[PDB]
């Protein structure tokens, strides 16, 4: 079910930084020749229309803040609503007829763009809170929800200490170079 | 004799059934039990008071798209946040050391479609990180408050292999082993 690229940015949007980074990606990517659509997870979306957005998309970008160690409930509701709908388009089942091999959109990719209060050391230091599993380790279940559909991950981007050490200029440029590197 | 709070994430008769099993078993062991349905119009202040009352919090829930149903995550986002000043003070500034309810315990009781092998084999979907690995973020949200984990219970292949009974007996046994 997977056929420049079509990019779908899901804005999980302090609701300024995420709105700002959504805009940065929108402009950067469109100036690199891609076509992008932006959808706010915290909106009264049309699930069937959202399924079609995923079918249209070559890449899905999840721009979102870390809320209680993961996606805000509105983003998880978008997944629970949209992914479940789409059964038959985005995925057929869990694969068994190895769990996780029943997706129908292999070839599509997704990327996480995050903003957290926690410092990076909290993710990397074996002796700290997340026991060194890393940002992607903390997001394993989120990555896997996307992979169940058959999509592949692209390098994660994350801004840390956004509240205790804010610096939009830094984040914005770093994100831009992150995008140019991947989508350039 | 502990106060146990059970958050029923059913959205979903199996989880309703397992909530009942926990309630009946724990009370029979001398504990007081309270049940709250995550998928309801709960009052955030009331829930914070449930947490302060509880010695142990059991999260009974099905796995939805690799984790907690959105209604359970909204429960956390709503209640844990209202809990600022009672359940947690700050992020501790290392990060995660700013809880206010150290001494309390929490436990995950899960129901999944996937088979246990999908969690333990390094070459499978979950590269062998285990059930608790997949739930790392959920465990950590609880630990941020200062609470400590108890052994996780999980019923696998609950849809492809409806073994109710079996799941009820194993959970019942799991509970006696921990709270007995």
């Amino acid at each position: 079910h997977h056929h420049s690229s079509n990019i779908l940015i899901i804005n999980g949007a302090n609701g300024q930084l995420n709105d700002t980074l959504t805009e940065v990606a929108d402009g950067t990517l469109r100036d690199l020749g891609h076509d992008v659509r932006i959808v706010r997870a915290d909106s009264d979306y049309d699930v069937k229309a959202e399924v079609q957005n995923f079918l249209w998309a070559d890449v899905v970008i999840w721009q979102m803040p870390g809320w209680w160690m993961g996606a805000p409930w509105t983003v998880k509701k978008y997944i629970d609503d949209v992914f479940t709908e789409g059964h038959g388009t985005l995925y057929a089942s869990d694969g068994r007829t190895k769990y996780g091999s029943g997706g129908l959109v292999q070839g599509k990719k997704y990327m996480l763009s995050l903003t957290w209060n926690a410092p990076m050391e909290a993710f990397t230091e074996k002796d700290q809170f997340f026991h060194g599993v890393g940002v992607d380790g903390v997001y394993l279940p989120f990555h896997k929800a996307n992979q169940f559909l058959g999509m592949e991950p692209l390098p994660t981007f994350i801004a840390n200490d956004v509240i205790k050490m804010p610096d939009v200029p830094r984040y914005t440029e770093e994100y831009r170079k992150h995008l140019v590197e991947i989508f350039g």
